[PDB]
This record gives structure tokens, sequence and C-alpha cells, in this order.
């Protein structure tokens, strides 16, 4: 057993294919949404068979979840564009691949988020270095007071970036293997930046919803509603590996 035992549990608890159910600006956004809403309940689904996360406190579940709901989202779109469109295209879902043609605005969110498998194909990142940085992305905000669970959730976090450190050692020396540490980790870093210009796109978006004839289901809309405002206006902690 050359691959790590959580490594292959990691692969085992990924979602299968997910359909957006998919041609004009409201229309596009309406599919993204109605992907979104089950990219969402995909990753509450996967959170329940994550191993350490259920022993978190309920509370701190659900503000995580709904803190890395968009992080989550367009890390999974880095990694699906890398794997079945070599980067060149943005694989939202098997029915919604995006190419330039299909940008029109928008576009240039599109672009900041094609920024993900570019580095994704630059860097070479293995399955198992991907499976342990989405679980990182997952633990890399905190709430401004801290969590409830806080002991708990540094463990988790330390266990995780420990097999961060496993699956690059799959694939020799010290030097090198540290310097890969470091780009991997920065790259979840970075995320943060891009992050909020897709966070404060959505809230405008999800305002102006009625003008623009773009419908927001009701899970993902209570993520916007809840949460987005406060993330906007810096009342989170977002965690960095790099000062
Ligand atoms: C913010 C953004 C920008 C371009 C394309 C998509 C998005 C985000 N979306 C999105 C949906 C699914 C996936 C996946 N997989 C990704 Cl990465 C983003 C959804 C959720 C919100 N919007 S919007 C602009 O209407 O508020 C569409």
């Amino acid at each position: 057993q050359l691959i790590p035992p959580l490594i292959n549990l990691l692969m085992s608890i990924e979602p299968d294919v997910i359909y957006a159910g998919h041609d004009t600006s409201s229309s596009l956004l309406t599919s993204l949404n109605q992907l979104g809403e089950r990219q969402l309940l995909s990753v509450v689904k996967w959170s329940k068979s994550l191993p350490g996360f259920r022993n978190l406190h309920i509370d701190d579940q659900i503000t995580l979840i709904q803190y890395s709901w968009m992080s989550l989202m367009v890390f999974g779109l880095g990694w699906r564009s890398y794997k079945h469109v070599s980067g060149q295209m943005l694989y939202f879902a098997p029915d919604l691949i995006l190419n330039e043609q299909r940008m029109k605005e928008f576009y240039s969110l599109c672009l900041t988020m094609w920024q993900i498998p570019q580095e994704f194909v630059k860097l070479q990142v293995s399955q198992e270095e991907f499976l342990c940085m989405k679980v990182l992305l997952l633990l890399n905000t905190i709430p401004l007071e801290g969590l409830r669970s806080q002991t708990q959730f540094e463990e988790m976090r330390s266990s995780y970036i420990r097999e961060l450190i496993k699956a690059i050692g799959l694939r020799k020396g010290v030097v090198s293997s540290s310097q890969r540490f470091y780009q991997l980790t920065k790259l979840l870093d970075n995320l943060h930046d891009l992050v909020k210009q897709l966070h404060l796109y959505c809230l405008n978006t999800f305002i102006q919803s009625r003008a623009l004839s773009v419908e927001f289901p009701e899970m993902m809309s209570e993520v916007i509603a809840a949460q987005l405002p406060k993330i906007l206006a810096g009342m989170v902690k977002p965690l960095l590996f790099h000062k």
C-alpha cells in the first residue's frame, strides 16, 4: 500500500460527477447557480465522511462549509479543467464547459478563475496533493473570535498538513519536497485574494438578481445572504501558511 490510508480514503469519498443541468448571460449564470446548488449539497455530504470534520461542533462545521463554499467550487473547477481539458477551458461540469467564445462581458472573473488550472498544469499537481489541499481549503478561514472547537480544528489542520507532506513525498529530496510544499501552500494563500473578487461579484449579482433575471437556488442563497456580506467586510480571519 504505497498510497497512504488517509489519501486513499479521501479518494473514495470524492464526489461523483455533477451536472449543471444545462445561451444568454442570465441563462448561463442561472445554470452556474444551479451547478452551485448541487456543488454545495455535494460538499456537505462529502464533509460527513471527511475524517475529523464531524467531531467539530456543528456550528463550526456549518461555518466552515459556508466560508469555503466558493473557494472549494473554484478549486474543484481548477482540477476538472486541468484533468479534462489540460487547463485550456473552464470545465464547470460535463454539460457546461466554457472557452473564450462563451464569455462576453464576467469574462474578467472567468480569466482570474482560469489562473488556478494554469497553476495546476504548471506545477503538475497530483491527485494526492489536490485532495489534501482541498481539505486545507475547507479549513482555511475561521471567525475573528475563533471556533468553538478550536483545539479540534487545529489538530485536524495539522493532520492534513502532515498528509499533504506525505502526498508530496510520494513523488524525493528534502530541498525539492520543501520547495514544493511552499509552492502548493502559497497557491492556497493566493486563493484568498482571488475568491474575494468572486465573492463580491456573487453578492452584487445576488442583489440585482431580479433585474438581471438570474435565479439563485435556496441553499446557496442562504450562504450568500448569511455570510458573504460579513466575509467581504473582513469580519473573518483568513489563515495563511506564509506571512
Ligand atoms: C463568481 C463567478 C464568476 C464567474 C462564473 C461563476 C461564478 C460563480 N459561480 C460558480 C458556480 C459553479 C462553480 C463550479 N464548479 C463555480 Cl467555480 C462558480 C456561480 C455562483 C454565483 N454565480 S453568480 C455570478 O451568479 O453569483 C454563479
